[PDB]
């Protein structure tokens, strides 16, 4: 560790690295979404739990590995999911907290 | 429900900025890719458009922005002239080019 | 008109927010994917520039950063080593290495 | 035509955006400016709303989010209980309490 | 002028200044119009010329002052206006580089 | 739940992004109302703080930045003097005045 890990410039871009990383993902929802708006599914793109949940098909179900942008805080081996129903998505269940173990203190 | 969750509320209005942003910080790395080179009629940015920098007797023509995508009647493109007086007006006009209307 | 209309000079503004931004946004996801490993000189950010993990006795070279171009004198490069003491100072220094002034 | 506008049809596509933002930066001051008192709940941010800062026994109640002004048929209000376990969820659920729906 | 006018984070804030002005104006324009919903007026609030347009009643005029964050490359004392309509807004005219003398060489 | 929502979550590790731009802006703001005196030191950003424009023999004074109060093990002010040669490094350095370091 040098003078110029504890340098300002260096210190604001290391605070805003997890903001940096998830509106990347939203970007990247935003533009998939895009992507995919002629095709009309059964259930439209969401965002919650800090992931994208593409557009899907009544039956399918939709599972990811947890926000990679928290890895250093969770405590196992985790994914959420989300099922697409004839009536909308399901609730993320587990949610992010308990499907990935996460922790800060 | 999810649909309403007020996490999913709060990205679906930053959809058409988050895509904004993408199509403008591509506009900005084009341009800069291309500053080396001091083209009649340099890049720039109008009607949510990047127009690439150009020679005299050029036409741009690229599809209209698909942001709005859900807004329009139908597919069109929209178009610029190089002149040796700068970039001309864009044609058609925006509204007209791309079918587009709001309810 | 175009040129100077003020959809394009709100762009113009923002070129140096966007390029910079995508950059920082490049870095925090470079940081990322390479948190596995666990570097001597870990990945920081200085003189407006990403400077990757990296080990002793390597150099990392980069491109002065091509958003202020049009404000260097020169074609220039910035260093920086990893030390066992760490990240050097960059080198030549900003100013000399870009030939960075305001006109 | 002026509606129609690209650089207003710009910014009315960003007008949540820049709401939700500023109310996040008031939200981030608050928190920030009471951080020496040490509060059974600290400051949360929920329901695209911020909970200040409380303790055990205390109810908070705040008026619905005013971005979603055009979409409400009432002006609501929602709350959160602080207890020793800490927050409590928002209630009513932001989309009873306010009213909400989207055609 | 010093080493502290030349150093990198200075230089990153003093090229974003015109970009955190309009944005600053935007957000205020935003909050401005959602103060006033209740109301509906003949012409709802607008943006262009990168100048808040408040809402208005048929047979007003607005006028402003150039936006300030451009003044150092005015070359004339001027302003800008639109009126509101019984079909709406009218085209701002002149518009800004017209009206404020705008030059940057 | 709450206090461990991704929505709380996601604003939590916004906010040292939204009260630096909100600082920066009342810094852009602050710059630009004074742009017809012309002072000896001009306004400057720096360790993260504004530096108000200011004359030779003054000393500018402000607190440590907020946003790292929870990395402070002590109630600091960091300061500039403005001098014939300009503005002065800041003292103390930020990471003594401020006594930060990272847990």
């Amino acid at each position: 560790s040098s003078g110029v890990d504890l340098g300002t410039e260096n210190l604001y871009f290391q605070s805003m690295r997890f903001h940096l990383e998830i509106q990347e993902e939203e970007t990247k929802c935003a533009e998939l979404l895009r992507s995919q708006t002629e095709k009309h599914k059964a259930c439209s793109g969401v965002w919650d739990n800090i992931t994208c949940w593409r557009p899907a098909n009544v039956g399918e179900t939709v599972t990811v590995p947890c926000p990679k942008v928290f890895s250093n805080f969770y405590s196992k081996a985790g994914n959420i999911s989300k099922n697409c129903t004839s009536d909308g998505w399901s609730e993320t269940f587990p949610d992010f907290v308990d499907a990935c173990g996460y922790s800060d203190p």
